[PDB]
């Protein structure tokens, strides 16, 4: 990967030695990509729920969310492989595994835990492996969603054929979006290419202008809530 | 303008000399690029008449086509100044004037003989002359159409920020389109810019799938045919 500072140094080198998991997926592929499209067809607004016990909430998303974001990464983000699988062998909707890829492994795991996608990050690889990562993930039928955070990051996505985009904007040390930068990176994305704005759920009401900015899915964080329903209405009535 | 070579040199040398006009418009701006978003909305399929009498064919085609594109090159393209003011005094549809346009003197003479826009060439001009051109077309309420031929192109008009494109992807001297590079471009280009593609009427069968891909409108070359009826007629039909 890149040489990088700080937390995200650390978590770089801590994913660098994850072991990977004996695991066997319980039911095919479900493209989120894809998925995201037919919502689009059927006017239906696309949100991958992002989730930080948590099979309930999984349960009670799966009627609502376009796909389920579920965290794996262990020291920064409190997730775990066994979760993952959980609640992918329980739910039929497209889950996304959110980490730090850095290696095949990786990917090997996410398939065999019963994930549909993967998020690659473009800021911590080289342009190299990105392409090797994005090639390996398709090769078990993957359209990982590739992270973007400024134009930088955007060429290379391009470059190397990326047609699965989340745009963050976000500095990596506070957490917090550069809305002028995302909008600007999201207007420069070609059309074929399947694009996710990351929100939180106090911006809910930015989705339309996002959608008429040729947004398809939004990627919403729920900040401190803890009730699957009242993250629901909350969503639904804006 | 960029350095250039061949034929293309002469008629961008040409027009940097180009005699401004003094006429006064005779009506407001009807807006190309919202008539076409107009009839994306009805489900009516957008074609510029690239017309090649030219009052009766003006006449004809204002019921049918979202908007006229008239040349105004002289020595190539047997364009004149006169005829676009008599098209456009005599027609309410909107009116691309088609030209090589390297100063703003040639913007005001499009505003003045009653055109509604005008296009910008990409590969003719340097970044700055492409971004001044632009705001000073936006100046007289014109969004031009910018033609963009390759990928290169398409990159500085993306970053001038162009809402109106059409895509060209030809040889300059032979007039031959690359028709999957054509494709390449249009599917490069981001979902909330207004897309023309050029055709030929004998590739009227691509509409369908060219509108699936995103494309807005269509600026429709008929090539030989002379009867304005036959013309529509073709078109009509294969819809
Ligand atoms: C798998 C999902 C991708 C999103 C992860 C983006 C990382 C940015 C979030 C901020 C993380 C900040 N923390 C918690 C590590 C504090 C570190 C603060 C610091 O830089 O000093
Ligand atoms: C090359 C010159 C192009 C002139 C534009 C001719 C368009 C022909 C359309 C004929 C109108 C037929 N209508 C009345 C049924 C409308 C068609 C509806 C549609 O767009 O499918
Ligand atoms: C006229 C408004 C601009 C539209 C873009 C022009 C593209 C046309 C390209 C085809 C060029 C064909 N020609 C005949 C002009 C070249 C031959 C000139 C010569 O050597 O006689």
């Amino acid at each position: 990967p890149r040489y990088l500072k700080g937390w995200l140094e650390d978590v770089v080198q801590l994913s660098l030695r994850r072991p990977s998991v004996h695991a066997s997926r319980q039911r095919p592929i479900i493209s989120l990509n894809e998925r995201i499209l037919e919502f689009n067809k059927r006017n239906i607004t696309a949100i991958i729920a992002y989730y930080t016990d948590p099979i309930e909430y999984a349960k009670y998303m799966e009627r609502y969310a376009v796909g389920l974001s579920i965290k794996t990464e262990e020291k920064y983000f409190n997730g775990s492989y066994e979760m993952l699988r959980k609640i992918a062998s329980s739910v039929s909707i497209p889950i996304l595994m959110n980490d730090f890829i850095v290696k095949e492994s990786q990917i090997d795991d996410a398939y065999n835990l019963g994930a549909d996608t993967v998020l690659l990050i473009v800021n911590i690889l080289t342009e190299r492996e990105l392409e090797s990562l994005l090639e390996y993930a398709r090769s078990y039928g993957m359209e990982p969603l590739i992270l973007i955070n400024d134009e930088n990051d955007l060429d290379i996505a391009l470059r190397i054929g990326a047609r699965f985009i989340v745009i963050f904007s976000m500095n990596f040390e506070t957490g917090e979006i550069n809305k002028e930068n995302q909008r600007k990176l999201i207007s420069m994305i070609p059309s074929n290419v399947v694009k996710v704005a990351k929100l939180d759920i106090s911006e809910r009401n930015e989705i339309e202008e996002l959608r008429k900015l040729g947004v398809n899915a939004f990627l919403i964080s729920s900040s401190l809530m803890r009730n699957p329903e009242k993250i629901k209405e909350l969503i639904e009535g804006s």
